[PDB]
């Protein structure tokens, strides 16, 4: 819950290839504009993967905690494949940083 640790996670982790700004620009990957609300597969723009246009689930806080410790585990197929989480307040704290980013 520290939107500051949290930037610091998001500009070394997903910037490489995301935007979460509003009215960005999709790079290198989709936007995570209003994620947390919207269903697995639904932004238009970059070409989704089947697993995440199956529509299986939708983009939370919880469920993106999961998903950042596993990205692909959550939703096998999705085109991601970094590095997950370690710790849950990184996760949390990435995740606040996400809402404050994704909402601004
Ligand atoms: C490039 C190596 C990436 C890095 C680093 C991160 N993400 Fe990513 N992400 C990437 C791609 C190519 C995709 C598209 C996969 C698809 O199925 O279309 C994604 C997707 C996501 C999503 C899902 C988007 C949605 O369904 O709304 C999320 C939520 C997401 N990525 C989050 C995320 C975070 C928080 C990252 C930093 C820890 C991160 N990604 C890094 C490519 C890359």
């Amino acid at each position: 819950g520290d939107v500051e640790k949290g930037k610091k996670i998001f500009v070394q982790k997903c910037a490489q290839c995301h935007t979460v700004e509003k009215g960005g620009k999709h790079k290198t990957g989709p936007n995570l504009h209003g994620l947390f609300g919207r269903k697995t597969g639904q932004a238009p723009g970059f070409t989704y993967t089947d697993a995440n246009k199956n529509k299986g689930i939708t983009w939370k806080e919880e469920t993106l905690m999961e998903y950042l410790e596993n990205p692909k585990k959550y939703i096998p197929g999705t085109k991601m494949i970094f590095a997950g989480i370690k710790k849950k307040t990184e996760r949390e704290d990435l995740i606040a940083y996400l809402k404050k980013a994704t909402n601004e």
